[PDB]
């Protein structure tokens, strides 16, 4: 069984003028294709450690698998995350649950805002559910280090900021990309990510 | 005192078609101008809390002082190890030191590509002297972590492979970059801090 | 300022036979003595490269501040997270805090042990207070990582998990360390932590 | 594969006074025997994970799987590399070589001294060989990472720096720990090792 790359859920153009299509396009038919094939020659290679036993060679493997294996997991939610039907606030359950655990919407923002303009170097910003405590819960990742496998939070919503999803248009300033990417939050997607969490 | 962001040695434009002059002006100008004014804002800090002894507050600061105060010293390097005078290869002793440690001139190449092409998210990739042992070294390093601070090694020559420094360029084919910056390395400045490491 | 290693509020014995008395000796005037006299060295070598503005001495000395630091930072709560007088539940708000976010005690106990178990190599398990959240919370911390300088949570209860902590009398099985150390968790002292957190 | 505990080259108690018995038993038929039965438990769990193409999974298992399998990798040399019949220094060209990269045995000795007590939490010092560079070279890994799997180096002695590798004897004083074990290295195994590395 091997990961393929999924089809961007909308045109290259389609974020315009928060995420320009230039963007886009690299961010998926490069960034991501190279993650997915780079993930699936290391499972590979993995498989073929463990058979022998090849303890080094496993733990040798480790950087590979999280940075790309991660990469695929990141960018397979980031894409349902955004949308051209996006921006706004979300509704019902999920608007509850951020009024009830930040505060606000525009809180929650902030938080979500200041974790992804806090990563230093590669990351991402994500809200996630936290399935114990049954409430929601903000943590920055480095590099491609994927939410669920690092602190067991199932990812609801994630912010890449690693330069790649941004330079191009936005130069260094960070803060101006996050200023426009909330407009084309899926929150659609991300109210169907909650709800599967509650049962 | 203060310190302050280094004057870039040569013309905005002077590298290229290696390296164009838009990444120059952002990587001077804005990246680098912001490291050192949050280094002089992060040392006011420490030196307030080492004064009153807050020991949580120093601990809190050390991830902006590694990155903010390594981003400061690993551009002050980088900007004298390029020039447009640069390129070709090294003369007299450092020469001979990269041909007895590394096997040849090319050798050296390849290894210190690799380790630059190797860093997964950002960081850079260093030649370095180990003083203790008396030889050439390299060695990568994640996000701003400098050189010496971390090893110990003395930076000879740095690679920066953070996305701002090549993505408006050569977007994600990072080798493209390391590709084209060996035109523009300024062995008349490695050599001087080899030099200096001897005596 | 120099900071000095606090007196235990009890003798070394006054926890048996929870924790014996040898590890209480050793922990507090071998351990603890060492990541005081450590940092005032490291404290003292971070004014003069401040005052130099050296910053690769400021970077070099940084695993040295924090794991010293930390260690005081950590052992002079933990002190007063202990009792002879300990054991037992806390009452009131702490409480009712307690059974509102982690459903009861006995489930909150299981939590923090498999935290405090769940560290691989020498760190800690707290529960701390969220400001943000308003409620509590439980983290693991590598090392002597200390809570409110790397993850701003406000220390309530820590549990050491270094070997140096139980391995004297418990040996490898640091679970049993783990039961026996609630017989003497100071929660008057939990509390008064926990109090000083809301307004 | 199933991982297996290996039989000791020796009694427990035959390293003594140098290393005690309780810690030689101890290190061996506990917590070696534990890295080996969470090694093969975690194994499993990644075969189930690969199959399912669950790379959350994966990513989830990767601490356990470096810190046990680690611990078995390193392990498994560091009995080896102790003797009844150890102690003294090497010959030949083992000899030659730690002449030659670090000027003496005895700077050597130092060398590898300082990387072993410089350790802060968990770890381990190595002598290792870089088959890139053709010489000798000193490392410290953290926790269990191992020397191969984490940094290319050729393992040839490992000091285990780990708290349960000292102190039922030696107490905070890992010092005299580093002091006493040159009485037991088995520089036959060392020699072996090294030979293997060239040609
Ligand atoms: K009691
Ligand atoms: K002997
Ligand atoms: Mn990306
Ligand atoms: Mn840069
Ligand atoms: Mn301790
Ligand atoms: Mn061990």
């Amino acid at each position: 069984m091997k990961h393929s790359l999924p089809d961007l859920p909308y045109d290259y153009g389609a974020l315009e003028p928060h995420i320009n299509a230039q963007i886009m396009q690299l961010h998926h038919s490069k960034h991501h294709a190279a993650y997915v094939n780079n993930l699936n020659v290391t499972e590979e290679k993995y498989q073929e450690a463990l058979a022998k036993g090849d303890v080094t060679a496993q733990i040798a493997l480790q950087p590979a698998l999280k940075f790309n294996g991660g990469g695929h997991i990141n960018h397979s939610i980031f894409w349902t995350n955004l949308s051209p039907n996006g921006g706004g606030e979300p509704k019902g359950e999920l608007l509850e649950a951020i009024k009830r655990d930040f505060g606000s919407f525009d809180k929650f923002k902030e938080k979500l805002t200041a974790a992804s303009v806090g990563v230093q170097g590669s990351g991402w910003g994500w809200l996630g559910f936290n399935k114990e405590r049954g409430h929601l819960q903000i943590a920055a990742c480095p590099n491609q280090d994927p939410l669920q496998g690092t602190t067991g939070l199932i990812p609801l919503l994630g912010i890449d900021v690693f330069e790649h999803a941004y330079y191009l248009q936005y130069k260094n300033v960070r803060p101006d990309y996050l200023k426009a990417i909330w407009n084309v939050i899926n929150w659609e997607n991300v109210t169907e990510r909650y709800m599967a969490c509650k049962k």
